């Protein structure tokens, strides 16, 4: 198996979200990664290319047999992952505790949003719960308006799967001196914070404020936004450092003489409203023109369909097709153990072949 | 030094963004961190809570005593991130290749938003430039708006640093069977892309429309949104499960029967205005009341500066409180080597004492 994590073993419970986003990722990056599913479900081969880089196998864990079996992928393998509720896994008989017992190399991941304990800790949510609850999720948007999910790649992704990655590989690397792994607690409300670090640093040196809209980087800066175009369709704008801004008003043709100050928050009205009538006077295919190779910081806002057509994206291989669409190459990328185009999704196997396969 | 990364020592070479992001998670979790910066921009001791545990050095790394120094650091280390374009750290002489000569063993990671290689890879760019041509900012904010940023948590950090320690961590455990290091190559236009896998996956099965603020997880779901309450602050709504649904449509008074179905999309409209005024009848606290211990998926949408006072935050501790406030205490969490409390940042040492203490 292709890439850095080629002999790495991991057994994943199936669940949504957070859970197969890692598993996936360990996969992309050459683990051998088996997932458990119930038999009620798996009616064919998967759709969701999400289970890429996979063995599925079925099995009802809470039959005498399906705990067995599952206990014995578990005995053999470096990783357990799974994403339920506190109290679930205990419950089946694949806790922590059970796990120690048969294996103490193993490396206990728990994916969730709450955490293990507390008071919300069997409340169900999806990621929008969790990053509303720590800051986050107020902060984002316009400031006219009520505050607009990230889509599901901040607590789900950015702050919930990668952060049980960094957890596990983390403790791959503890069990190197020690020979005995643990338990790692991944919870979004936790990881999706650490991923906000900035703001709470820039909060405290009184460089963020808790209105909404109103920052360097929320799309408070008329310098740091989207514009739309004569087309009705976007660029995005990120000249932060003033060497980047003077290339853009060059490129846009306006001279700086004619705009107040760049940080004058107090004319910021003035310079949107100069900068808002610049970009609408061409289309978005003109300013991605006027703007390549510069670094002025402008660039085409595309929508997921256009970006198969972007040269940078197709020259570095960032997607490969499958199956009636684009997907992402693993990332990020080695030298010298790279990774492979992932395996599509895989019919069923059976428990008992992936146990002899482990040996 | 505690947590699971105790006895891993990292060199940093300073920039911005993810690159020091990663370099504090890796500190966080127990790494010994040295980050070289340059003699010009350190005075004081720094007040970014982004440079907790880390020691600090100085050197021109464009003299030649300096390029000595910092050679016989990353000989004696196992991490090298830098976070420059691509030809800044060959020209110095720290590339690969020269830091291949005296230590095979390193891990040399390159964090950059374009990758190494291809047409954009010397243009300067910020987080909103990375996302803006991967498909992933024209797919945020509402349907009748131009997109909005979200912060910069989704290039720099979740499709960012986030896939640089991934990179770091896999890295180091293919070198236990090799013996040898290699580079890693994180660009957030890669990372981010995979961040949102989900997305990917969603629109090759039907399930994922281009258009802006029209899908389930973007805020066009009623089911899935914040909602303003009649104080002028905000919940969210995250009731995807039915079964999750019925039990917020109880909380707010609403017989299931008067409404349209929950995924007739073509009625979405009219299900938001019927929530809307059930939400807005109500203040956000009183909600909070309500469905607490509910599976409603139905959470108060906290600003930063309510956050130490949500229960659940305190008594996990999420944070703890620094120098000029809070801050995210280490994500995500060990069983047996457990991270301690950030150290904060501390004066300049001198980049002998780190060569006598390592050797
Ligand atoms: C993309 C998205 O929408 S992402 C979801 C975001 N949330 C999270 O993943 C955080 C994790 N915590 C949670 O909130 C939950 O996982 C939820 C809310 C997603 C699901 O809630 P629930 O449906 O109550 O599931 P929960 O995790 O509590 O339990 C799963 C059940 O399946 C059972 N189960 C698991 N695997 C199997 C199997 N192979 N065969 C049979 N039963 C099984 C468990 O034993 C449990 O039954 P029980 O609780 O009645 O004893
Ligand atoms: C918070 C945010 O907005 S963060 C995200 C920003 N984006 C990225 O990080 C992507 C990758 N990096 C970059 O694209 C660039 O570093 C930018 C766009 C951020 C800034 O561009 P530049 O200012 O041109 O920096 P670049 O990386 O090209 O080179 C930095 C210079 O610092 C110099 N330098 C670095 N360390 C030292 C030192 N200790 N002493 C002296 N000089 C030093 C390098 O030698 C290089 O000099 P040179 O090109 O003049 O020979």
């Amino acid at each position: 198996m292709a890439g850095p994590l080629s002999g790495l073993r991991v057994v994943e419970l199936a669940g949504i979200g957070p859970g197969p986003h890692a598993a996936m990722i360990l996969g992309d990056l050459g683990a051998d990664v088996v997932r458990i599913d119930r038999p009620s479900s798996v009616d064919g081969i998967s759709r969701d290319a999400m289970l890429r880089n996979r063995r599925i196998v079925t099995a009802d864990l809470k039959s005498d047999q399906g705990l067995e079996l599952a206990l014995k992928l578990i005995a053999k393998a470096d990783v357990l992952i799974e994403g339920y509720r506190p109290g679930v896994t205990e419950r089946l008989g694949l806790g922590p505790e059970e796990c120690a017992k048969v294996n103490d190399r193993l490396i206990y991941a728990r994916m969730t949003g709450w955490g293990q304990t507390g008071p919300r800790s069997q409340q169900a949510g999806h990621d929008i719960n969790y990053i509303s609850l720590n800051g986050i999720l107020h902060a984002i948007g316009r400031g006219d308006e009520r505050p607009v999910p990230p889509l599901n790649l901040v607590g789900d992704f950015g702050g919930g799967s990668m952060f049980l990655l960094v957890g596990i590989l983390a403790a791959l690397w503890e069990r190197q001196s020690s020979g005995k792994g643990q338990v790692v607690d991944a919870a979004m409300v936790d990881g999706s914070s650490v991923l906000i670090q900035m703001m709470w640093a820039m909060r405290a040196t009184g460089m963020w404020t808790d209105t909404r809209g109103a920052n360097m980087l929320d799309g408070g800066a008329p310098y740091y936004d989207t514009y739309e175009c004569a087309d009705g369709r976007y660029v995005a704008v990120g000249a932060i450092e003033p060497q980047f801004y003077a290339a853009m008003l060059a490129g846009l043709g306006l001279d700086a003489a004619e705009l107040p100050p760049q940080n004058d928050r107090a004319r910021w009205p003035e310079l949107r409203a100069l900068l808002t009538e610049a970009f609408a006077s061409h289309d978005r295919d003109h300013w991605g023109a006027v703007f390549a190779n510069s670094d002025a910081c402008v660039t085409p806002v595309l929508a997921f369909g256009e970006v198969h057509n972007e040269p940078h994206i197709i020259e570095r291989n960032t997607f490969y097709e499958a199956n009636g669409g684009w997907q992402p190459m693993p990332a990020p990328r080695f030298s010298r153990t790279a990774s492979s185009q992932p395996r599509p999704p895989a019919a069923t196997i059976d428990i008992e072949a992936v146990l002899t396969d482990w040996d």
